[PDB]
């Protein structure tokens, strides 16, 4: 529905999504994982009533990398953009007669203050990830992805982890990634 949906804009000069398979050094996937851009949510607002669900993921700008200092090297992404597209599921820890709505409204207040519970971050501590809520007037920033980058299969990718990995297979098309439901 509508009503229980939120559009988040993300950037940040760098991100590194770490790669779970190569072990030598950190090297970032291509885009944001539905982990790392659930953590991203939570950030703003979290309780354990909801569980943040992502449903699309759009790239907008050029996947572009760069081996950079780690404080030893990281291969990391350079300058990314997103929107987050999610919506809000209750839990079974929640008020009986709870919805979705309070923890929505709470979300959007939080995010179009710039503020935040814990700062959010592009996949590691050290890239803080900026962002804007879009809200329901607002439009999409514009892609700037090459129209041959904009058609692109990212192969598996990391959906998310029970604290367990579950993959899923991450394809952008125009633009836009459909992130499946995590269940089976």
């Amino acid at each position: 529905s509508l009503a229980n949906r939120i559009r988040l804009h993300i950037w940040g000069d760098y991100a590194c999504f770490t790669r779970p398979e190569m072990k030598v050094e950190r090297v970032s996937y291509d885009v944001i994982t539905p982990s790392a851009a659930r953590g991203i949510l939570s950030a703003i607002h979290w309780k354990p009533a909801i569980n943040w669900v992502i449903d699309k993921i759009y790239v907008l700008k050029p996947i572009r990398f760069e081996s950079v200092r780690r404080n030893r090297a990281a291969t990391v992404l350079k300058d990314v953009a997103y929107v987050i597209e999610a919506h809000a599921v209750m839990t079974s820890k929640a008020g009986v007669d709870e919805n979705t709505t309070k923890h929505i409204e709470m979300f959007k207040r939080r995010a179009l203050k710039g503020q935040c519970f814990q700062q959010p971050c592009m996949g590691v501590r050290e890239f803080p990830a900026h962002f804007a809520l879009i809200d329901d007037n607002d439009p999409l920033p514009l892609s700037q992805l090459s129209e041959s980058e904009f058609n692109r299969d990212l192969g598996w990718m990391l959906h998310d982890i029970d604290f367990t990995p579950h993959f899923f297979r991450a394809e952008l098309k125009n633009g836009v990634i459909d992130v499946p439901p995590f269940y089976a």
